[PDB]
């Protein structure tokens, strides 16, 4: 009934698991054939007899490379998603020239890249640590069409996101010194006053670098509000509302339940 929806009925074990039900391919994008950004790897689902997927552009912070982030790739892509992550122009790159990047790669895979069948440009999304999650909302505001956005660790000087539209996940590290949440990731959540939805999701005792290595309770909160908001997948609304409750490695759960 839904043409979006993709895979099995979903479980926690099912998103807790190291991959999802989709074999991934691979295919590099080289710095030297393309412009806007600084080339990439695109993650994607083998299979195309299920129907085409959406996408999402994933930005690492300032100093790093995409080789930061690279574990998210294959997890992301594996539940039945296009994954494009990038690595920036140069690595001290700014949040809003990251939001550009981010963007410039969006159009890449959609208009000239060689999986754009596979895609639903009509279904993107953005994500990205630190100044790559402040460049996630700097996309966000300038593009009201994506369909989720998800912020992780965000570092933006930029405090206030009233033209986001976009539902949109932040997730923050309790702990972290280098991006605090009581000064970047919940100053961005309190200003999204016309998010359709919204989410804060903080994991206790959590540092700046938590999304450097593979995390489970991240990856199944990204991968349900992927599903929920970039496949329309009502099914994993069950993982999102009621909120979860802030026990274990959840310190902060907010939320804007019904979706």
């Amino acid at each position: 009934a839904n043409p979006y929806q993709r895979g099995p009925d979903p479980t926690e074990s099912l998103l807790r698991a190291a991959r999802g039900p989709f074999a991934v391919s691979e295919q590099s994008v080289s710095r030297l054939s393309v412009s806007g950004f600084g080339g990439g790897r695109i993650y994607y689902p083998t299979t195309t007899s299920q129907g085409t997927f959406g996408a999402i552009a994933i930005s690492p912070g300032f100093t790093a490379s995409w080789s930061s982030l690279a574990w998210l790739g294959p997890r992301l892509a594996s539940h039945g998603f296009v994954v494009i992550g990038i690595e920036t122009n140069t690595r001290l790159d700014q949040p809003d020239s990251r939001g550009r990047q981010l963007l410039a790669a969006l159009d890449y895979l959609t208009q000239r890249s060689s999986v754009r069948n596979r895609v639903d440009a009509s279904r993107l999304a953005v994500a990205g640590h630190s100044m790559g999650g402040g460049g996630t909302l700097e996309a966000a505001k300038s593009r009201t069409s994506l369909k989720a956005a998800i912020p992780i660790a965000p570092w933006n000087l930029d405090k206030t996101w009233p033209e986001v539209r976009t539902p949109t996940l932040i997730i923050g590290g309790e702990l972290d010194s280098i991006a605090p949440v009581a000064t970047h990731s919940i100053p961005f959540y309190n200003s999204l006053t016309n998010a359709r939805e919204k989410a804060y999701l903080e994991l206790n005792n959590a540092s700046h670098f938590f999304p450097q290595f593979s995390n489970d309770t991240m990856a199944k909160f990204m991968i349900s509000w992927m599903k929920r908001f970039i496949d329309d997948d009502t099914r994993y609304d069950q993982f999102l509302c009621p909120p979860p409750r802030a026990i274990g490695d959840i310190s902060d759960y907010r939320d804007t339940c019904p979706h």
